[PDB]
């Protein structure tokens, strides 16, 4: 099959700030648990013990197929860490490709800052490359084993639409999620999903920096990431002109940096005093990029859970980091994403679904000239 997987589509779900997960089975007989979709990690790790956020759990001891490999492995984060015993078992995608792999699970048996409470997830689909795949590299991805054991193409595709939605199409890419061209950019090495930007226009303004910056020391796309996350040198250029851009109306230091969210009244949020946001991409060809550009609705993020206001209130969801460029939830929801890891490439066309006003629509659009691309990589 290819060209349209109408059982994939919008077989993901969601809530505002929690992210996307599919469903999925592990062991025999199957038991169903909510998985987030990741493409910032590469573990397949679920809840295995009765945490008080979890709806269910991982039961091994009811699944005849379950193999224990006799390994802990520990895993912490910047806010948050989980920790669990390997094994194998049989796994399948009920709204995916027909088929059950055996695959590497790690089932948490502790945790902290992880599980969300509230949240409809149990564990998450680690979906980048082995060399980041904890313990080490020699733990086999699920994507990995997927495509060993099947006949599924090397590919997969995000649509991930802004309680939310979207589709992951497992093998293939489906023509309807996406309008106008794909447009490829080269995933410089396969650990993260890793790209280069080599040009940022706010509002069709270049930031004129050293490119180099824009991907100090990574640039990657993270489904399991809400921010556009950008290096500080990069982030504090951008804000400045966001905040040039927008100086009709005043917001205090707080809000661009996060600490305060800011509100209006229903139905009266000022779209139009923002700026877009324009990254070009590497392109396909020596000396070629291509750019995608993305609206206020994206990095503007609403925040539904604040019992103290009764207004619209929203978060500013660009942010800075110390561990490079972010392309998280507020980028991929502005597009159609595919995965092309048998070309060693990431795609990206228009979203069908993706949420814009009548003056402006997110954007990609190429090919323009640029020149030494190459020198915009970290070594
Ligand atoms: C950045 N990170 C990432 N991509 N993967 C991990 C596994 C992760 C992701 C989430 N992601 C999320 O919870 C989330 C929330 C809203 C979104 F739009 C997307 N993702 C939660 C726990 C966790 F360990 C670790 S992380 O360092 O935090």
């Amino acid at each position: 099959r290819r060209g349209s997987f109408v059982e994939m589509v919008d077989n993901l779900r969601g809530k505002s700030g929690q992210g996307y997960y599919v469903e999925m089975t592990v062991g025999s007989p199957p038991q169903t648990l909510n998985i987030l979709v990741d493409t910032g990690s590469s573990n397949f790790a679920v809840g295995a013990a009765p945490h008080p956020f979890l709806h269910r759990y991982y039961q091994r001891q009811l699944s005849s197929t379950y193999r224990d490999l006799r390994k802990g492995v520990y895993v912490p984060y910047t806010q948050g860490k989980w920790e669990g015993e390997l094994g194998t078992d049989l796994v399948s995608i009920p709204h995916g490709p027909n088929v059950t792999v055996r695959a590497n699970i790690a089932a948490i048996t502790e945790s902290d800052k992880f599980f969300i409470n509230g949240s409809n997830w149990e564990g998450i689909l680690g979906l980048a490359y082995a060399e980041i795949a904890r313990p080490d590299d020699s733990l086999e991805p699920f994507f990995d084993s997927l495509v060993k054991q099947t006949h599924v193409p090397n590919l997969f595709s995000l649509q991930l639409c802004g309680s939310v939605g979207g589709s992951m199409i497992i093998g293939g890419i489906d023509h309807s999620l996406y309008t106008g061209s794909l447009w490829y950019t080269p995933i410089r090495r396969e650990w993260y999903y890793e790209v280069i930007i080599v040009r940022v226009e706010i509002n069709g303004q270049d930031l004129k920096m050293d490119c180099k910056e824009y991907n100090y020391d990574k640039s990657i796309v993270d489904s399991g990431t809400t921010n556009l996350r950008l290096p500080k040198k990069v982030f504090e250029a951008a804000v400045k002109s966001i905040k040039a851009a927008s100086s009709t109306e005043k917001f205090p230091d707080g809000f661009w940096l996060g600490e305060q969210l800011v509100c209006w009244q229903a139905g009266t949020t000022p779209w139009n005093i923002f700026p877009v946001i324009s990254l070009y991409l590497m392109g396909e060809v020596t000396n070629q990029s291509f750019r995608i550009t993305i609206l206020p609705q994206q990095y503007l993020r609403p925040v539904e859970d604040v019992a103290t206001s009764q207004d619209d209130c929203y978060k500013f969801a660009i942010s800075q980091s110390s561990t490079g460029t972010v392309m998280g939830a507020v980028i991929m929801e502005g597009f159609y994403v595919v995965f092309d890891r048998a070309r060693k490439r990431i795609g990206f066309a228009v979203s069908a679904c993706h949420v814009h006003d009548e003056f402006r629509t997110a954007a990609v659009e190429g090919p323009f000239v640029t020149l030494d691309m190459e020198d915009c990589g970290y070594n």
